């Protein structure tokens, strides 16, 4: 017999050191009911275990695997008419890449790959995608119908912050209900498979808090070094120093966050002792997600909301009009292009042991992540919600983005992700919050944004308002964007 | 067979119009299986009808007056025995009136007259008499033992933030979970048996914003009114045109409210046509609420917001150092003393019969109503939570009314209101909300209020500060204890 004669539904893959020991021949015995071939792992301390089950003998063999303790991992690969289904999914999505995708291709995949955990973010990419056709739409024509006003325009404005907030409550309570649906109601398997936690979540806010306030010091540190050297240091070379300012941060970040999670994110999830892995994953994710907030969008806000304004007061011990426009391209356009770019057997049972290696070695091989997944499109969400009435053209270039990067992952997480979710039945949370926080912050910003400068003395953009009225215009903006989204939530959820 | 032999479990009014037909003939046949005495009701157009049932036949019983359409009320009378449990229970609460009320003498009203909503308004003020008593206390010694700074002290200020906050959460996520657990709970039979109705309520917040306006405005010319007569007009009469202020106010407020009532609350909420009478009660309530909150509320915030701080401003076309302290006086003493003084058959035969009868004319003998008494308690906690930082000694008379009013409210819900719950089974909303906004809107105006008189320079208490400040401190104290709430309240929705 052969492993392609085979056709396994799932490889129970074993560290050969314990192979050595005769469970493994143990474990042949107790597959008794179900064929089974055992092929040496990717190195020594590994061996493959190719079989194939039922919906019957199913339940039998997961309640040993537990009992079991001696293997590394279990992992439900996907048979020859399996595979040749989802590559055919494939093909169809490649055709019409330009066009948005559609709702009956994510219907079929949901029931063959029958992982909650794709559609969910699928979903969300889908309606993100659907949602930014019109935007992109107002955007380009507020760009050229408007040209003469296209920076910080206020209909344009008032547009993003609706768009904003119904976005919001539209994906919270009208399509992520009847997909978290799916969470639980097919929840086939995991193949992974109270208040005192609250409490000690609690006692790290303040560690969270001085760690933010050292990144935001340090980010202030570099800029003012930055505008010290570009406009009052008179070096000959002037380029090479240009380059300091970016390498300080670009070294300081990493080695922030390095000794952030070493000394403190990890002691203290430790010391929360979650019930669940996932749970603990998803602190560690929600207490490193500070670190990313601030390096991402605080450069933008110390560029508009000082810099520009109380530039005049530190002239002494001429403010660049088109800093932020070069700032925003940089972080819109380039910076999500590079996010793309760096993120004796026969023939047929090579390309299956070949496979399984892939699950368990490469990178790609890795299981569908959700969180990292997540925290990309809700960064480049903040982005297109803080600051796209500076450059209308932010929709646009976040749909391309946008296309180009679910035709990736689609490939990816289909053909090349290790599966979790078997078809026979045995036996979104911190980015929700994430999303509204994004969603009240960029009403919030977006409008003070185009308080601030719809009529600024800058030319082709100081203000002609004081800083009593525009922190009063935020505390109003917030508290209307707070009201109106809860209208929007109390609407959506009564049906 | 007399009426007291008979001792009825509930009594069948019927209109004696229709009992002119022989309709009173055909429910007694149905009532061939329980025994039945019929007897002339209060009026000429009612009959009485003194029914003992049981739990096995209950259920057709009121499937038949479901499809009989022609009765009037039906009413759970309480029997001989449980009379006599509910006057030994009322018996053993007026002893020990000065004691905080126990919670098993809540259980055994719970088990005895199975009233979901009893227990829950009376579970509300049991919780907030034990959360007063300590409250009570710390104004008792902040007073005495620092009787220097009496008047706007810091610590007595946070310790009020911190109470309201901590009672809110605690009576939000760990009492009324439990105690509303129990309204379907038990459910046994209340007597009386979507996206649209909430866009159509939706659309009334310009009506109330106006009508708000429209008091507001005539609320701020009577206090200008009353300034000018008491500080710049020189007429004989100072005492009889002082009347004149109240005068205008409370001939203006009931016909503001009539006519808000007649003309728009009720054709609005017809348009709404809410499917159960409940809803459409609650959101007639609602509405409601704005009238009174800003007729309770408004004429304190402008003696302490206004009046105070820009009194000097308005001297050309001296303030009362102590118009605050007496308005508090009176709003929070005299005002809740008015409140509570304002709020040939056998003679057994004929006390059941009158018992019938003030069940159903009396006004003490209407059925309990809970957003009428849970509206008086959430206002006296408005003034207690928004204006306590003037004097300490609100907690204490809050405490004393609330004994008193408990000791009458039981007695009457218990002993005098008509039942609405079966023993046998047969086939809080708004003021949750409301209570939540009180408490945040008590901790600003504390904060602020401590924030602007801690250090002012009318004597025995012209700000320190400038209006910036203060607008900057209220929201930043508003944000602080939204913060804290959901803190709180994740930590206690853990459990």
């Amino acid at each position: 017999q052969t492993i392609t004669s085979l056709d396994p539904n799932c490889v129970i893959v074993f560290n050969k050191t314990s192979s050595a020991n005769e469970k493994s021949l143990n474990v042949e015995f107790k597959r008794l009911n179900i064929h089974s071939i055992i092929e040496p792992g990717h190195d020594l301390q590994t061996s493959y275990a190719f079989i194939r089950i039922h919906q019957d003998n199913a339940k039998p063999l997961f309640s040993f695997l537990q009992n079991l303790d001696f293997i590394e991992s279990i992992i439900p690969y996907h048979d020859t008419e399996l595979s040749d289904d989802l590559h055919k999914l494939i093909s169809i999505s490649k055709s019409k890449i330009l066009e948005a995708p559609k709702q009956y291709e994510l219907y079929n995949l949901s029931n063959l790959t029958n992982n909650p955990k794709q559609s969910l973010y699928f979903a969300f990419l889908q309606n993100y995608i659907k949602w930014l056709i019109p935007f992109s739409f107002f955007g380009l024509s507020i760009r050229f119908l408007s040209n003469f006003t296209y920076e910080f325009n206020s209909t344009y404005s008032l547009f993003a912050i609706l768009w904003t907030l119904s976005f919001t409550a539209f994906w919270l309570y009208k399509y992520e209900p009847f997909w978290s649906d799916r969470l639980s109601k097919y929840s086939s398997f995991s193949t992974i498979e109270s208040s005192v936690i609250m409490l000690k979540k609690c006692c790290f806010i303040p560690v969270a808090l001085l760690f933010g306030a050292i990144l935001l010091s340090f980010q202030l540190y570099c800029f003012a070094l930055e505008i010290f050297i570009k406009q009052i240091y008179n070096g000959p070379m002037i380029s090479i120093l240009s380059f300091l300012p970016t390498i300080l941060i670009c070294t300081f970040t990493p080695v922030l966050t390095v000794i952030y999670n070493k000394y403190f994110v990890e002691p203290m999830t430790k010391w929360e002792n979650h019930s669940s892995v996932v749970n603990a994953k998803k602190s560690k994710e929600a207490k490193n997600f500070v670190i990313i907030f601030l390096s991402s969008y605080v450069p933008l806000l110390i560029t508009l909301f000082l810099y520009l304004p109380m530039g005049h007061l530190l002239t002494a011990e001429i403010i660049d009009t088109k800093r932020y426009e070069d700032q925003f391209f940089y972080f819109i356009v380039i910076n999500q292009l590079i996010q793309f770019s760096m993120e004796q057997l026969s023939s047929s049972d090579m390309k299956i042991w070949s496979k399984v290696k892939s699950y368990q070695t490469d990178p790609w091989g890795a299981t569908f992540d959700l969180d990292a997944n997540f925290k990309k499109l809700l960064l480049q969400f903040g982005y297109l919600v803080m600051f796209s009435t500076i450059w209308p053209l932010a929709p646009f270039i976040c749909l391309i983005v946008n296309l180009i990067v679910y035709q990736v992952d689609l490939r990816k997480a289909v053909l090349y992700s290790k599966p979790e979710y078997f078809p026979f039945p045995i036996y979104v949370g911190l980015w929700n919050s994430v999303l509204v926080m994004f969603s009240i912050l960029g009403c919030v910003i977006t409008a003070t944004l185009t308080y601030m400068y719809q009529s600024c003395n800058i030319p082709g953009v100081p203000i002609n308002h004081s800083w009593i009225n525009i922190v009063l215009y935020a505390v109003f903006i917030e508290h209307v964007s707070v009201a109106i989204f809860f209208l929007f939530s109390s609407i959506l959820k009564s049906s």
